């Protein structure tokens, strides 16, 4: 999936979005 660190899913709910430093830090 593309940069997760973005509007359209920025939010990390699933695991997909675990490689998501905006969301991680």
């Amino acid at each position: 999936l593309p940069p997760c660190c973005t509007p359209p899913k920025k939010h990390c709910p699933a695991p997909a979005c675990k490689y998501k430093p905006c969301c991680k830090s």
